[PDB]
């Protein structure tokens, strides 16, 4: 049966991919997003040296990097701009990730709490937050400054990553940051699923964050020789002699499947089972254990109640290590061997070949790739493995290394089944089992839009306009779009409302608002009785309600949709202000 935990929303920010849609495009095109160290971060010429193991140097100069990790919208989160400057970028980016995930799920803060609270006991929490992270590097800058100047305070609390989200969301569930290194994100998901199953909270936000903000990490992988000579993760490829670090922030909104189905939530997939263990005493602290990996994979399978023969795809750890890669396959082989003797039926690959080793966030990026493959029914290439690692025999294995884009066909009406592994360098292992889900036309709707100020509002109109021009959208989607923007967004200061019945009309109105030109009739803008107006709107006269709402009137939009409720759909998230904050702000040179 499984623990039946539904995924009702997701957000992701990965190298070369500001959002999940872009991430899929990169994955589909087999794009390599690895680059050299951005000059803005630090002067890497002070540390680079091609000779392995040189003291005070590093032979790696590559990485999977995000763009503008110092960009943040503190006013949006009720954080003072002064506080933002000394606040760990990981906390900042996870805050923005958390919000985007709620918007993808089609939930406002208040709505999410209400939906969660109804499913658990009185004194049980509503929303839980489980974050995975392993580095506190921002802290180091403050110390480097304080020694040769005036002492500056730069906090290094990993708990803040989860705690600030809980604070912002007004969440009352468990608020936990976990560190199991590379397996952190998957460990967070594991604990989140356990909390939901146990009834500790109604919904749970689970994810991971990992940034490369300091050169120290590179001096470390250089000394320990963990870094690859070519700055690539050759997942199961020949010549892989280490990994390349990558940046990333991701999260999922988790919920018991029954509750999601009953609430008409989007369902991006279902977590059937999770498992967590440790490699024990191997021949070295950072030496992986194939038997432990096999055990955690089987444990997740048993908890999921699945038949491993049906597994269509495995998203592997695949860091591109001399010892690690063959060990991982050995672990997987031992796992499958306890159930079937079948060969070459399962696909395998790693996103790390695309975006690098995201470490504490590797699992959430991996989950994204897996869910996206199922969503589009397409298996994506795994890079840097034109010739496979000589130590690995895929011919005598359950697997076939995915090296070309290919269709992932559904067997009958049976859900596509996938597996996801993440193995911490310190020995902590994790495996997650997921499967996908199987389940007023033409009328005038009222499309609503709000943001912090006028500029952000017109920005939202533009991004929504650009989205609704894509091929997937038609006029038949208008009831879903309107519903999502009503009950799935926060009613903010600057507001925009328009009554439309066709999609091209909505696009025109959005374009007008975005460009600040003249608005049509039935459209209302504001830079910043209900019972009567809602009855009117339910009778097909929504203009007085829309105009009143734009003027600032609070509106319980749910009252409008009490035959069948429209579907929540994926719409563009809030356009955060991109102002730069760093610890050197205000400090003398
Ligand atoms: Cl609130």
């Amino acid at each position: 049966q499984g623990m039946a935990i539904a995924i009702v929303g997701m957000a992701g920010r990965y190298p070369g991919a500001p959002d999940l849609d872009t991430f899929w495009e990169n994955l589909l095109a087999g794009r390599d997003s690895i680059t050299e160290i951005p000059a803005g971060r630090w002067d890497h010429s002070r540390y680079y040296d091609a000779r392995r193991g040189v003291p005070g140097r590093t032979y790696s100069k590559w990485g999977g990097f995000l763009d503008g990790i110092d960009e943040f919208d503190p006013l949006f989160f009720g954080i003072s701009p002064k506080a933002a400057s000394t606040m760990d970028p990981q906390e900042r980016l996870f805050l923005q990730c958390a919000h985007t995930t709620l918007e993808d799920a089609g939930y406002s803060r208040g709505a999410l709490r209400a939906a969660a609270r109804a499913r658990v006991a009185e004194d049980a929490g509503d929303i839980g937050v489980f974050a995975g992270a392993m580095y506190s590097e921002y802290q180091l800058y403050g110390a480097e400054y304080s020694v040769r100047g005036e002492p500056v305070v730069v906090p290094g609390s990993l708990a803040s990553i989860a705690n600030r989200v809980s604070y912002f969301l007004d969440a009352s569930g468990p608020s936990v940051t976990v560190d199991t290194m590379c397996a952190s994100a998957l460990s967070a998901i594991h604990l989140a699923c356990a909390a939901l199953q146990r009834g500790e909270c109604g919904v749970a936000l689970a994810g991971g964050v990992n940034l490369s903000v300091h050169p120290g990490k590179y001096l470390m992988i250089g000394e320990g020789q963990f870094a690859s000579s070519d700055g690539r993760c050759r997942s199961f490829g020949e010549g892989g002699d280490g990994y390349v670090p990558g940046e990333g922030v991701g999260a999922v909104l988790l919920r018991p499947l029954a509750d999601a189905v009953a609430d008409g939530d989007r369902i991006l997939g279902v977590i059937r089972g999770t498992a967590v263990n440790h490699g024990g005493h191997t021949h070295g602290f950072t030496v992986p254990n194939p038997l432990a990996q096999a055990a955690v994979i089987r444990s997740a399978w048993r908890r999921a109640g699945v038949d491993p023969r049906d597994i269509g795809c495995i998203e592997a750890h695949g860091t591109g290590t001399s010892l690690g890669d063959p060990i991982e396959i050995a672990g997987l082989n031992a796992a499958f061997a306890e159930f079937t003797d079948a060969r070459n039926f399962c696909a395998i690959g790693s996103a790390k070949s695309n975006i690098g080793h995201l470490e504490s966030a590797a699992g959430i990026a991996g989950l994204a790739k897996l869910l996206l493959q199922m969503r589009h029914g397409t298996l994506v290439p795994s890079l840097h493995a034109e010739r496979v690692n000589p130590d690995i025999d895929f011919a005598d294995s359950p697997f076939v290394l995915q090296r070309e884009a290919a269709p992932w066909p559904r067997t009958g009406t049976r859900p596509r089944l996938g597996g996801l592994s993440s193995f911490g360098a310190g020995g902590s292992n994790a495996h997650v089992v997921v499967e996908d889900y199987v389940e007023h036309r033409g009328e005038t709707v009222v499309v609503v839009l709000s943001a912090f100020d006028e500029e952000r509002l017109r920005e939202s109109a533009g991004r929504l306009r650009d989205a609704l021009r894509k091929e997937r959208w038609s006029s038949a989607d208008l009831p879903d779009i309107a519903y999502t923007l009503q009950v799935g967004r926060e009613a903010m200061t600057a507001r925009f409302a328009v009554a439309v019945s066709t999609l091209p009309a909505l696009v025109d109105a959005l374009d007008a608002c975005a460009l600040g030109s003249g608005l049509p009739a039935g459209a209302y803008f504001n830079p910043g009785f209900q019972e009567t107006a809602v009855r009117w709107a339910r009778r097909g006269k929504p203009a007085p309600l829309a105009e009143a709402w734009t003027s600032g009137l609070a509106v319980d939009w749910a009252r409008l949709h009490t035959g069948p409720k429209p579907r929540k759909v994926a719409l563009p998230g809030y356009p955060f202000a991109r102002e730069r904050y760093w610890y050197t702000d205000g400090l003398p040179e």
